[PDB]
């Protein structure tokens, strides 16, 4: 019914690259865009549902985005800036998703920038080497400034003194500087022996004024002006380790972030280690906190988080966002303390995307990042329940295939040449193939047996090294056969065989399509792999190969083959007359049933709907994925929305209008036919 995206993951180890305006809207920075996220009743969701939307995209700058902050002037709410790898800082409209204007005045990687909540148009942005820009963007006037020579980590400009800015390094250092006196230390705060991550400054004015700081060195430390000295050292607490096992292998060191509420003093929240948020009561100054989701188990983050922003919804409710190394990003009631919503992200390219036959709307989606998703899509309270599976797994996952009927066994398989099985119903590590390929797992695809296999259904797995081979599900560690022997013996072949690239059974399971990295497509028929046709229509890497469903409006349907290569033009096959003749010798096909032009570059993944005939859709390096009539060569619908170049593609399995695709922009997308205002690719 609406769209919805899965972004990519809120960046890491950057003391500001998120922040949120009252109604309201959160931005985040994640690779090199920032993602927009209307929350509260201006989202327009169900009651229950979490009142949340992924709405637009900042899109412009080349590398990361390391830094983002909004304005928080009324009635220029819609105004922000950013910082990147790029050397720029640009101001954004986010009404119309366009610079306003920008800067090229850093010469060092920039640390971060924040917008003046005094003066509005000032930002001001810090970087590696200390150098400071003041940019007073609406009348074309900045300023640097450079107080000590150190990393800078962060900068927080005073709420009430115009000129007053706080500044961390990544020595533990921190000054408040006076820009009005060529950036003159004010006071210099001692005491941090390591990186400063968060400086938030008491919101009400006097004891001027308190800051508190929040650093590496597991310390938050609250500072007078009026004194230029500490008043309050708080050390984090050590709790026990909540929710699911982690990944023992990644390296985590403590993030210190903090949130100064507005609308209560005497309260500081701050995250912890492992990702754990706290509220302090800064009245019993015997370290006393409250830890949030203290009664829930596993809605806290696992790991450490980074940004937390403020925002009061135009109903009235006081909510905290939270980024976090575990890619969650999470929004908490504060009046509760416990967890509203989740949105989870990707850390790498979607390589793959496949729907269970067993467990309806169940979307596995293998990931960059090193862990297998399942989106529980159907889910009736959640638009985004996506659970996360890290055991075994520990390198990109290229290939997935659902078992057909055996609830929660999900094969998978990564670019380093592993093949693996999980049982997603139990919380046990995959087992995993003790053949490995030479190259990238492209394909996994379950169909019967052959021989010399005892064992039911049989795994085969095809690399990118040419092999395909078949492996016993229930023996996984045992011997995996490659089936060119069987191929070899059964069609007495003297030459060296193809190199396969793709392996695909007809729905039936009685025949196997192979193709091969000179373009062509082999048809096999069960028992043993006698080859009984062999299509030349492609002249490059075949990719992707799809037989039609068997539960169309006419039997003829299932013996359609559609294909795609490293060309941009789509073919269609019909293999009804050479099966059916089951001939002693093979046939060559030379001529397409039907030729689907359209696309600018190669095609990678290609599905039929399961709700029409002769429907495809189509997935390519050109951006767009292609909804075409296959039966009358017609493209229908052209969707644009992604960045990067499309991996994979699959249909909704209860929405005719609904699709999902995949892409190396770090995206997965569910849209509707129905919403998309192109009918073809675009021609450039």
């Amino acid at each position: 019914q609406e769209p919805r995206t899965l972004p990519p993951s809120p960046n890491w180890y950057c003391a500001r690259c998120s922040d949120a305006v009252p109604g309201g809207l959160f931005g985040f920075a994640a690779r090199t865009s920032v993602f927009l996220v209307r929350v509260g009743p201006g989202a327009g969701e169900s009651p229950g549902t979490p009142p949340f939307r992924v709405i637009g995209e900042l899109v412009g700058h080349t590398e990361r985005v390391s830094g983002f902050t909004f304005s928080h002037h009324p009635g220029q709410y819609n105004l922000c800036a950013t910082s990147s790898d790029d050397g720029t800082v640009k101001i954004w409209d986010v009404e119309t998703k366009t610079v306003v204007t920008e800067h090229a005045l850093h010469q060092h990687t920039i640390s971060t920038l924040h917008w003046s909540p005094r003066v509005k148009d000032l930002i001001v942005s810090g970087d590696e080497k200390g150098v400071v820009f003041c940019y007073w963007f609406n009348r074309n006037d900045s300023q640097h400034l450079f107080i000590e020579p150190r990393t800078i980590f962060c900068l927080t400009c005073s709420p009430h003194h115009e000129d007053l800015v706080a500044i961390g390094y990544k020595d533990g250092i921190v000054v408040i500087i006076d820009i009005s006196k060529k950036g003159e230390v004010i006071h210099r705060l001692r005491g941090h022996d390591d990186e400063i991550h968060s400086i938030a400054w008491c919101p009400l004015p006097g004891e001027g004024c308190y800051l508190a700081t929040g650093s590496k060195d597991q310390t938050i430390r609250i500072w007078s002006c009026s004194r230029g000295r500490g008043v309050m050292i708080l050390k984090l607490p050590f709790l026990k380790r909540r929710g699911g096992g982690i990944d023992p292998t990644v390296k985590e060191r403590l993030w210190l972030t903090l949130h100064w509420p507005s609308n209560q003093p005497t309260q500081l929240v701050s995250s912890c280690f492992g990702g754990e948020l706290l509220q302090w009561d800064l009245t019993q100054s015997r370290r006393k906190y409250t830890l949030f989701s203290a009664s829930s188990e596993g809605q806290n983050h696992s790991r450490i988080v980074f940004n937390l922003c403020p925002l009061q919804t135009e109903d009235d409710k006081q909510l905290l966002l939270s980024t976090s190394m575990d890619r969650d990003v999470k929004c908490w009631d504060i009046a509760t303390l416990e967890c509203s919503w989740t949105l989870p992200s990707l850390g790498g390219f979607a390589y793959s995307l496949a729907f269970s036959s067993v467990d309806i709307g169940s979307l596995a989606i293998g990931v960059g990042d090193g862990m297998i998703r399942v989106w529980n899509t159907l889910s009736i309270k959640n638009n985004y329940d996506v659970k996360n599976f890290w055991q075994g797994v520990k390198s990109k996952v290229t290939a997935l295939c659902w078992h057909p009927t055996k609830e929660g066994c999900l094969a998978f398989g990564t670019d380093d040449g592993k093949v693996g099985l999980y049982d997603t119903y139990s919380n046990k590590p995959p087992q995993i193939s003790s053949t490995y390929h030479k190259k990238t797992v492209y394909t996994l695809a379950w169909g019967p047996p052959v021989p010399p296999m005892s064992l039911s259904l049989a795994l085969y797995s095809c690399g990118g090294e040419g092999i395909v081979l078949q492996h016993n599900p229930w023996k996984l560690s045992g011997e995996a056969f490659d089936i060119n022997k069987l191929i070899r013996d059964t069609n007495s072949i003297k030459y060296k065989l193809p190199v396969h690239t793709e392996i695909s059974w007809k729905a039936d399971g009685k025949i196997m399509a192979l193709g091969n990295e000179d373009g062509s497509i082999e048809i096999f028929q069960i028992p043993n792999l006698k080859l009984i046709c062999t299509i030349q229509q492609h002249h490059k890497l075949v990719n992707t190969i799809s037989w039609h469903h068997e539960h169309g409006s006419q039997p003829e349907l299932s013996y359609l083959m559609a294909s795609g290569s490293n060309n941009a033009v789509i073919y269609v096959h019909n293999l009804k007359t050479v099966i059916e003749s089951s001939p002693e010798s093979p046939v060559t096909i030379t001529e397409p049933y039907r030729t689907l032009s359209g696309h600018t570059a190669k095609i990678t993944s290609v599905a039929w709907s399961p709700h029409h005939d002769g429907r495809l859709v189509s997935a390519s390096y050109d951006g767009t994925a292609q909804v075409w009539d296959a039966l009358r060569e017609e493209p229908l619908c052209n969707f644009r929305g992604h960045q990067g170049r499309l991996l994979c593609v699959a249909w909704s399995p209860l929405d005719p209008d609904c699709i999902y695709s995949g892409a190396d922009d770090f995206c997965v997308h569910k849209w509707l036919t129905s919403m998309q205002d192109h009918s073809r690719p675009p021609q450039g």
